[PDB]
């Protein structure tokens, strides 16, 4: 009667759309999934101390922004897309678009700081001393910048009431939309809006992740299935004696260098000078040197001269197969890596996997790999320091070295594990970036085409354009539901925490 009469009146007022059933269904699904998932992300990182990383701090910030828009903006957007009218008054006409755009800005700047942190950690040779307070300062900056830059958005939003009807106005409708005082202002503002919220951060993040991919996959990594001691037969003593026998050398503490002969990069000049220095001491007779490489013909001549002079020095300018090099690593006592510059100690990791104790310059990746219990670090470029470290290694070799070789093997495996873990994380972040870029493409392009280029002004098919806009709105909100699913599929820690959450209630 009376209650049915009022429902009837709004039905006569509001004209329904044929696709609103799937829109409502999709919004309800995205609402529940985004809410539950992002809440679980937050509680997973907050209640479990193993989740405390800078990346996960940024991920929590992203989930918070997403929860904000899911609770305060998604219902309003659904209602407006269904009814094409603003029922919530003037203040909410300001506030809700402000919250929405602020959350977009927070999201894109959070992804940007994620990309930047990974780039500094991976592509930059240095590392930040601060991790947690760095993330906190970044997050506060992100929110402050986001809230400030979207102030114009809130300023231009206005309620406007339109009175349809020929002569006497019996009905009206209020819309919430941007109010501009000219044709140039919306074009300029929405060009800037597209640049700041979508295009420029996307380009920067794509460049950063290209550099990160190139570093993590093409410039790093060691084939652990090949560089493995399981392929070696017999004990290390037997292999060393067989090696020295085949090389026409007496038994002794065996040092190996492998690399290009150059001046200022791989450091064979430092090694040859250190060998000349050691040649005057009696300990030199207890030592054997295997110098493998090619390059500078003057350094090749110097090395051959040392070989012709000393029976405990052998130089190999021939190209050796990887199986032979693996035999070398698994039988020599020490590998000498006197690089001036060494961004990735690949030789060091390959040698340590096979139990060879590295003696390396403290430069770059060698510093990252080698510790005081897994090798000997020397000042780069100093032949006297290198000779002293070689004498130190001889004195060490007078006793059992097996614990040092085991520490080298464990450290190399652990480093390879870190490399793989960083690869998995970078991959998850790249998927997140790709899904963000897809989810926000339609609305970004449609906003430019409407505001900057003025399309859809006099369109014959306005129903199609309105469907495209409602779809782009929903796709934006579905991004918030998609992120936790991504974390569950591409992160074993998030997956375990989600399983624990869903099991504590079942
Ligand atoms: C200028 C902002 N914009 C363009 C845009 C480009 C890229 C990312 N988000 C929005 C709009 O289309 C408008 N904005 C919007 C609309 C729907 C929606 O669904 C996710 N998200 C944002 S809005 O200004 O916040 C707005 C305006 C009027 C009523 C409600 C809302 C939320
Ligand atoms: C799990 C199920 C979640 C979805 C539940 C129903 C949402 C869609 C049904 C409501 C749309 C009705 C269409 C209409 O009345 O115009
Ligand atoms: C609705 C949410 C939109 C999701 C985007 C679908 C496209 C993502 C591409 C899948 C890549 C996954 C992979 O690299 O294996
Ligand atoms: C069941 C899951 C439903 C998933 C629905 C996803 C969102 C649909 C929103 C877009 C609807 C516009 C359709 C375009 C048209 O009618 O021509
Ligand atoms: C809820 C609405 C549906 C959301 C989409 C989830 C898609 C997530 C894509 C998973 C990719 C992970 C993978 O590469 O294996």
């Amino acid at each position: 009667d009376d209650e049915e009469f009022l429902r009837y009146l709004w039905r006569e007022y509001l004209h329904p759309k044929e696709y609103e059933w799937v829109l409502i269904a999709g919004y309800i699904i995205v609402f529940v999934v985004a809410l539950i998932g992002n809440v679980l992300v937050c509680v997973a990182v907050w209640k479990n101390h193993h989740m405390r990383t800078v990346t996960n701090y940024f991920i929590v910030n992203l989930s918070l922004a997403d929860v904000l828009v899911t609770i305060t903006c998604l219902p309003a957007t659904l209602v407006v897309d269904i009814t094409e009218t603003w029922f919530f008054g003037q203040s909410l006409c300001k506030v809700i678009p402000y919250l929405q755009t602020v959350s977009v800005s927070v999201s894109v700047l959070t992804l940007s700081c994620i990309a930047l942190d990974r780039w500094y950690a991976i592509c930059h040779p240095l590392m930040f001393k601060s991790t947690a307070k760095r993330a906190r300062n970044s997050i506060v900056i992100i929110w402050i910048v986001s809230c400030i830059i979207m102030i114009p958005q809130a300023i231009v939003m206005e309620c406007s009431t339109v009175f349809p009807g020929l002569a006497n106005k019996t009905t009206l409708f209020t819309v919430c939309d941007e109010r501009w005082g000219g044709e140039i202002y919306p074009k300029m503002y929405h060009i800037c809006f597209f640049l700041v919220t979508y295009m420029a951060p996307l380009c920067l993040m794509v460049l950063a992740y290209l550099q990160i991919f190139r570093k993590l996959w093409c410039r790093q990594g060691i084939d652990c299935s090949f560089w493995n001691e399981s392929y070696l037969t017999g004990s290390r003593d037997e292999r060393k004696k067989s090696l020295l026998s085949k090389f026409g050398m007496d038994e002794g503490v065996t040092f190996m260098f492998i690399g290009r002969f150059d001046r200022g990069q791989k450091g064979v000049d430092v090694l040859l000078k250190a060998i000349e220095i050691l040649s005057s001491k009696k300990e030199f007779q207890e030592m054997r040197f295997i110098i493998i490489g090619k390059g500078d013909p003057e350094l090749e001549g110097w090395a051959r001269s040392l070989e012709e002079k000393h029976g405990n020095v052998k130089v190999i300018t021939e190209m050796l197969s990887r199986e032979f090099v693996r035999e070398l690593y698994g039988s020599v006592d020490f590998v000498i890596i006197p690089s001036y510059f060494e961004p990735f100690g690949l030789v060091a990791l390959e040698a340590m996997c096979l139990g060879a104790i590295p003696i390396a310059s403290a430069v770059g990746g060698l510093r990252d790999i080698i510790t005081n219990e897994t090798g000997i670090l020397v000042k780069a470029g100093d032949p006297g320091e290198l000779a002293n470290a070689i004498l130190k290694a001889l004195e060490l070799s007078r006793s059992d070295l097996s614990k040092f070789r085991e520490n080298c093997k464990k450290r190399a495996m652990s480093f390879s594990k870190q490399i793989r873990a960083r690869r998995k994380t970078a991959r998850m972040l790249m998927v997140v970036l790709l899904v963000f870029a897809i989810c926000y493409l339609p609305i970004s392009i449609l906003n430019v085409l409407k505001r900057v280029f003025g399309m859809f002004a006099h369109t014959e098919d306005r129903e199609t354009v309105y469907a495209w806009f409602t779809f782009s709105h929903w796709l934006v909100y579905a991004n918030s539901a998609a992120n936790p699913i991504i974390y569950n599929f591409l992160s074993g820690k998030f997956r375990e925490e989600f399983k624990a959450a869903f099991s504590c209630c079942c």
